[PDB]
């Protein structure tokens, strides 16, 4: 590992999000800010909020400059609107550099801030593409590349517990480490597989053969890319095209068949819980993703673990109890590679490459008889055409 002061840097869990420490303004102003591959605006609390018990003081700062332009950002979950503005950036738990970008002042919200996830703001990693108002809003991590000689890299391990972190030990968990610049070797096992950024827009991958424990769930491969594949820190769960949903939960069922959950449990709203320790993990199938290899006519896959798609959630009755969520859920715009399945992996997005990488994780959560994994090369033909053109 050689990235130590940014080992370790993130704390929160799948379903808060996991969050950096960074500092806005002049003299510096403290702020635990999400981390999303999912959007592209760096945006934070700019007022009083009832989740927030601290946010951006812009006539506090000598350093900041107003863009006198407005900001809505309507995310699928919840939304926001602010004031455009720069101001001198730093992480401290990053690289050891400071720089000038655009931040979004939240001055209204709706849904967006989450009670008790401890964070204030978001960190959008993705593209400039998809930032609001449009592209000419330069992302926060283009304007580090831009500014100082940080390698146009970033990586991610987000540290799921395998149980549940009450308000105090979320904490003082750790939660993972976000290494900007570089990758650090102690972060995984084995080898890193590199799938192509597709465009760069999201991080749009393209999945091209899936199996629900090495049985091919056996759709035209352009179905699990409608009408795109996502890798998204800022979303919690493992979120598939309609007609992917409907057939991998009725293949997770039928493998898991010797218990029957309730409609309430695959839906993705309801608890399941059984006695302390006694969770029959060996019940549930593993799901293999097969993504297109950076090779002509080559894929590896990912192997997650129901240690994985299996959110630990305190039971409604705080007992001893061992309780989950199904995290996978249906969606209407694409496959969306949530944080349940990145708490699988070490993922490196290799922006400079224009591929993503991926290697099982130090620190994923599984049992003594299986292990997520990232396994290849396999010989798959015609992977252009899984990819979903509107
Ligand atoms: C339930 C609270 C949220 N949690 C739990 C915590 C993560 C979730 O699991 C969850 C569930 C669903 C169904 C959606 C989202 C979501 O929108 N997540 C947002 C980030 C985010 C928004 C928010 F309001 C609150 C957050 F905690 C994080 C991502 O950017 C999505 C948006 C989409 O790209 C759209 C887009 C739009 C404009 C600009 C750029 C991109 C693809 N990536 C998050």
């Amino acid at each position: 590992g050689s990235f130590v002061e940014m080992v370790d840097n993130l704390r929160g869990k799948s379903g808060q999000g996991y969050y950096v420490e960074m500092t806005v303004g002049s003299p510096p102003q403290t702020l635990n800010i999400l981390v999303d591959t999912g959007s592209s605006n760096f945006a934070v609390g700019a007022a009083p909020h009832p989740f927030l018990h601290r946010y951006y003081q812009r006539q506090l700062s000598s350093t900041y400059r107003d863009l006198r332009k407005g900001v809505y950002v309507p995310y699928t979950q919840g939304k926001w609107e602010g004031e455009l503005g720069t101001d001198l950036v730093s992480i401290p738990h990053g690289p050891n550099v400071t720089v000038r970008a655009n931040i979004a002042a939240i001055t209204e919200s709706d849904k967006f801030f989450i009670n008790g996830s401890n964070w204030e703001g978001i960190l959008g990693l993705a593209y400039a593409e998809i930032a609001r108002p449009d592209d000419s809003l330069e992302p926060f991590f283009d304007s580090l590349v831009k500014q100082t000689h940080v390698p146009n890299l970033f990586s991610l391990q987000l540290c799921g517990a395998g149980f549940p972190l009450n308000q105090s030990e979320v904490l003082a968990s750790v939660g993972g480490s976000m290494i900007i610049g570089g990758i650090d070797h102690s972060l995984y096992t084995g080898s890193l597989w590199y799938t192509p950024i597709r465009r760069e827009w999201y991080y749009e991958v393209i999945i091209v053969r899936v199996e629900i424990n090495g049985q091919d769930l056996k759709m035209d491969c352009k179905e699990y890319n409608y009408d795109k594949s996502i890798v998204d820190s800022g979303t919690t769960n493992l979120r598939l095209p309609k007609k992917v949903f409907e057939a991998a939960v009725k293949s997770i069922k039928a493998a898991s068949s010797t218990e029957k959950f309730p409609d309430g449990f695959w839906l993705g709203e309801q608890l399941v819980c059984w006695q302390a320790g006694t969770t029959p993990w060996n019940i549930f199938p593993v799901i293999s993703l097969y993504l297109m290899g950076e090779v002509t006519n080559q894929s590896f896959r990912i192997t997650i673990l129901p240690q994985q798609y299996l959110r630990p959630v305190e039971d409604v009755a705080t007992s001893q109890d061992d309780c989950y969520k199904f995290a996978i859920s249906q969606s209407s715009t694409g496959t969306v590679m949530g944080a349940v399945i990145m708490e699988g992996f070490y993922v490196v997005f290799d922006r400079a490459r224009k591929r993503i990488g991926f290697a099982v994780s130090a620190c994923h959560v599984h049992d003594e008889f299986r292990t997520a994994a990232v396994e290849g090369p396999f010989v798959t033909l015609d992977m252009e055409d899984c990819g979903y053109n509107i």
